[PDB]
């Protein structure tokens, strides 16, 4: 209303109706490995998703959500560079129209097909309307995604994409389990930042899985057969809905491992 993904409402034009667009802890960035500091005071992360219970999906016009219940303490993120205890509400992606680009963070410029965000906020604040407003108030586990192999645990998200394909469609979607999203090893980079869509609000503690998942060709093909736009408009392919690199500044991204 009316930010987006295209020439005219994209990226570069966010600053006018969101002027923190250009401010001191904007996401995504670029994590240059050879400068990012291993932290031996890291903690491992604990990903609690046992009792993770999804609820349904939406297409919201810039991207598809998975929501979960948060009403209370099922699936968690705690540990690493976190205090207290973060509730998972929803994951998404951002990708591209080709394989060459998509992901939000780069590692050394490179970017991934994809990029997967699982949102959690910090229990402490009682709702994640009051969550977003403080500078703690988020904890988004970033995941990159490569093309090869298809990815087992995505196949129940993609098989129901074609019955949210316009803006303001929403599925059932119970019982997901969001463990088979996650690669082996839970190494991460990890720095303070913002949401990458408007409000670009800067209540995000990012922690950026370093081993990205394979998921196929005909996995992300799906993806990019969604659409921007509401039923009957003129049909606009969701692709490109990532937010490139801004200025790390005064910010010093920190690695989990040696
Ligand atoms: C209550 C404030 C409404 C904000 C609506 N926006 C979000 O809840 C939001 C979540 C995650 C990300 S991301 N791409 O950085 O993971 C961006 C935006
Ligand atoms: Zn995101």
């Amino acid at each position: 209303h009316h930010w987006g993904y295209g020439k005219h409402n994209g990226p570069e034009h966010w600053h006018k109706d969101f002027p923190i667009a250009k401010g001191e802890r904007q996401s995504p960035v670029d994590i240059d490995t050879h400068t990012a500091k291993y932290d031996p005071s890291l903690k491992p992360l604990s990903v609690s998703y046992d009792q993770a219970t999804s609820l349904r999906i939406l297409n919201n016009g810039h991207a598809f959500n998975v929501e979960f219940d948060d009403s209370q303490d099922k699936a968690v993120l705690k540990g690493g560079p976190l205090d207290g205890t973060y509730r998972l509400i929803q994951f998404h992606f951002h990708w591209g129209s080709l394989d060459g680009q998509g992901s939000e963070h780069t590692v050394d410029k490179k970017k991934y097909a994809a990029e997967l965000h699982l949102v959690h906020w910090n229990t402490k604040y009682g709702d994640f309307g009051k969550a977003v407003q403080q500078p703690d108030g988020l904890a988004v586990l970033g995941i990159f995604l490569k093309v090869g192999s298809a990815k087992p645990g995505l196949q129940k998200v993609v098989d129901v994409l074609d019955s949210i394909k316009t803006k303001g469609k929403s599925a059932d979607f119970t019982n997901f389990d969001p463990r088979g999203l996650l690669p082996e090893s839970l190494d991460y980079w990890t720095y303070p930042g913002s949401l990458t869509t408007p409000p670009l609000l800067e209540c995000v503690t990012w922690i950026v899985l370093k081993e990205p998942i394979s998921v196929s060709s005909e996995q992300v093909l799906k993806f990019r057969k969604l659409n921007f736009n509401g039923e009957g408009e003129p049909e606009e392919l969701m692709v490109d809905n990532w937010r490139p690199a801004q200025p790390l500044k005064n910010r010093q991204i920190k690695a989990s491992f040696k």
